[PDB]
């Protein structure tokens, strides 16, 4: 015999992931093409579209010229940034560069929607937040400072790794995963807002078409094949947004399932059935449909995390053009054996926030410093404190039922931090390694299911896992004394804001 | 001819310092004996009386067996703690250990009697802080413990080196600076507090009388005269608290003169012209009579001082046994060329605190922390706060007309902090080194002039000055910017009372 594989591909943030996956979960000829951001921090965070498929190019090129069938891959599937504005005209070129959902420049736009509107209107509709990042406003934003550009519209991209199934297959489409996002979706009549963008002159036509990820878009077109060198007809599945495919990736696939990224940012993910939308968060909390069919995923952003522990190698002497590697080391072998007392309170705000609160401005404090304290329980109780943030997120997202916690990141290399969140947060915690080949994993798995590879998606996960870990339990606590703690450490973010 | 001499003593509360003077303002001969403390830090903080005067006679014995005559020896003159408990017999003899003034455990006694008395009667009284470390509740406190011991009570000691002047000259006798510390005394009526004493059923004739620091207390008697060495009849002056001859020493004598003392803890102190008494302070506000004519020293007593900069050192490494040099370096080096944030601000209570504020518990935070925070800017923050609050408690004191600060102690070895305090106090300041020997040039001014060796005290200092500084000057400021960072420092303390 011979190998057949899935061509599966990440338009990430920072760089595009790729890998033929066969059959047994194996993911071969693996690949990694890095794009550029633009916006130096300023303000805006755009991208150049075609920078995405350039790289799609390039890595199908590298496949073919390292020995690869084209015809021995029987489908392609993508998953990506989510939360992009991209204008396009007539013949899907770009008018604008890409926005990326970062980009939160439309403050006055998302003010002037929720006022027309009702934010509890809104909220109730679209079951998730409608602010400067979501797309409306981008649009609005956009439209009134370049009316030229505008007149030309024709399609409005929601996802990055959607321009790439429109290069490749000529068809407009998105996951509504992705949609979710947005700001624009509707899950409970599941469709876009219709009276919100026609009360703001927008066409559904703007709109692309809601598909599962599992669904084929389109098979890759004469023109896309010459392009990329892939065999025209190949069938390209819609995918998925990038959280979606992580999620599945790491086989977060039941009720209660929960999931957390602990990058220099991070989120905390419960997956659960879909209910009836409750009232309005007072913290920014998602609702993603269309990942499992039933099942919503509430997300909680977190703009604090990663970075906490980044800043506080100040402290063991690290400067701004050094290595951190050696004070990494320092701070976990100093918080070895210590102690946080119960006085000493680390507030851990130091950007500006969207879960567990709204914080336009830094809200970063040490409380209850006293001649006894040292700065080895000063490092833990930064390590604490950005844990009471995420049991905060875990509160509003309701995880009381949640067994296990699946953890991604770099956050994760400190053993001292994961002692601290399976604590505070009472649960398990399982630490998922190599996290940029987790979407493709997701992705391979719901493509091996439409191929009829497997007979689902769970099969699929579990038997590429005997192909290769120790679950951490919290450590038995006072629920009560680290409850008190937590409640101060609520009333001590509110008495911060005077 | 031949060197006469003043012999000089200090009780103090770790050592008695002492020096033989002469008339051009030479300190010689110069002893240290080392003095234990007891209570470990646990409540009561205790010294035997004997001691005191054992460290008198060794002193003198080293003086005649290193070839002093002890004829030339032409007055005694002390200095020593202030606001000590100290019960006697008729003997003399201690029936208690001599209680310090650092302890404060009568709580329930000062509270009792500010209840009965009220408090605005004994502050508009006393013109001083009636508190657990006062003499009345320690004494209350005592009787109440030791009844048998109290029947054989004869006389009340107040200072240190009042036992010592009474064991040399027979006569019981204090200063009136020392007396203003006991929260026994009346300023205005110059005398003890009489209703007040006799109300808790204690007779005047327990009170020592009150002198002239100047005045002779009596002759070395014959007996002293055997236990020491010193020549019978050799005149001991009463002397004055240490306080009293430290500023003294210094040449605070003129009105709007200030002093500053920055040791572990510290004092903030402005000479000058007795007025009727203010309202109570919501901040202890020492007011102390006799050092000079007419003049009254408005001292606030600092707990967080010096004390503050020595925990910072954990924050660049400093463990628990290390010795502290290399650390004091680090942060002196590390703040160099650095700038404090308007929105970074440190609030320095790590221990309890009578001035600026009644903090019975710790209230220490850093505040403002962002991501761009170094820990050098942290260092800093220290510095800034521990200044402000000086700020503070020269605002208490009225020092808006005060042009020159004299400073003492191991807290000045930071270039930093002085720099700091100059700024935000927006005042000069002179460092006065050695400041051990300073309640001793007090002495020897105060008794040159009653031996006729002097017209004047100021005379006499600016003589053996001759014998030896510039001045630190504020840096221009947005005086309204470091004043609104000032205010903002006070709503911090109060917000985080909650
Ligand atoms: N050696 C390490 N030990 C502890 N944490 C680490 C270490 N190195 C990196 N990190 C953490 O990794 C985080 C970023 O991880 P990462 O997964 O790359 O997220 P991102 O792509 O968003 O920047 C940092 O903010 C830091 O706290
Ligand atoms: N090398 C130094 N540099 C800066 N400050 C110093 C240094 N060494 C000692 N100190 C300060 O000295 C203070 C104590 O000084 P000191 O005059 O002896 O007062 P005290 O007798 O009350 O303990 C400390 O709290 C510390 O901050």
């Amino acid at each position: 015999s011979l190998a057949f594989y899935i061509a599966t591909f990440d338009i990430g943030t920072t760089e595009v992931k790729a890998a033929l996956a066969d059959r047994d979960g194996g993911l071969h000829f693996q690949r990694s093409i890095a794009l550029e951001t633009y916006g130096d921090g300023n303000g805006p965070v755009e991208q150049d579209a075609g920078d995405w498929y350039d790289a799609v190019q390039r890595i199908a090129s590298s496949w073919w010229q390292s020995g690869v069938d084209a015809r021995r891959v029987s489908a392609i599937v993508l998953s990506g940034q989510m939360q992009n504005f991209l204008p396009l005209d007539q013949d899907h070129e770009p008018l604008h560069r890409a926005v990326l959902y970062s980009d939160k420049r439309p403050l006055k736009e998302a003010e002037e929607i929720n006022a027309r509107h009702g934010a509890d209107n809104l909220w109730s509709a679209l079951e998730n937040p409608m602010t400067a990042a979501s797309i409306l406003p981008k649009l609005v934003f956009w439209r009134a400072s370049f009316p030229q550009a505008f007149g030309r519209l024709r399609h409005v991209v929601l996802g990055a790794k959607d321009y790439v199934v429109l290069r490749l297959t000529g068809r407009h489409a998105t996951d509504r995963t992705n949609a979710s996002t947005t700001g624009l979706y509707r899950p409970k009549d599941d469709a876009w807002h219709v009276e919100l963008l026609a009360d703001y002159g927008f066409s559904l036509d703007l709109m692309p078409r809601l598909l599962e990820p599992g669904e084929q878009v389109g098979g890759v077109s004469a023109l896309a094949a010459r392009q990329t060198g892939f065999v025209s007809g190949t069938p390209v599945l819609c995918g998925l947004g990038d959280a979606g495919a992580a999620t599945l990736g790491v086989g977060v696939l039941d009720d209660e399932d929960a999931y957390l990224h602990l990058g220099t940012t991070g989120w905390l993910a419960r997956l659960t059935q879909t209910d009836p939308v409750g009232d309005m968060p007072v913290g920014t909390i998602f609702r993603l449909a269309g990942i499992i069919a039933g099942k919503t995923l509430q997300v909680a952003p977190v703009l604090n995390a990663g970075n906490i522990l980044q800043w506080a190698l100040t402290l063991v002497g690290h400067r701004p053009g050094e290595d951190c590697a050696e004070y990494f080391h320092m701070a976990a072998a100093e918080v070895q054996g210590v102690t946080v007392p119960d006085g000493l309170l680390f507030v851990p705000y130091l950007h500006a926030e969207r879960c567990p609160v709204e914080l336009p401005a830094p809200r970063g404090a040490l409380l209850g410093v006293t001649g006894a304290t040292t700065r080895a329980q000063i490092l833990l109780a930064v390590l604490e404190g950005a844990a009471l943030s995420l049991r905060w997120c875990a509160e509003l997202l309701g995880m009381e039922k949640v067994g296990l916690l699946k953890v991604v990141g770099g956050g994760a290399r400190s053993e001292a931090w994961l002692r601290m969140i399976a604590d505070n947060l009472n649960v398990s915690l399982l630490v998922k390694p190599d996290a940029h080949l987790h979407p493709l994993r997701g992705l391979a798995a719901l493509a091996a299911v439409e191929l009829e590879w497997s007979h689902s998606i769970q099969d699929f996960l579990r038997e590429a896992d005997l192909r290769e870990s120790n679950i951490l339990h919290p450590q038995p606590c006072d629920e009560g004394r680290r409850r008190r703690k937590f409640e101060r450490f609520k009333q001590c973010v509110e008495t911060l804001g005077r």
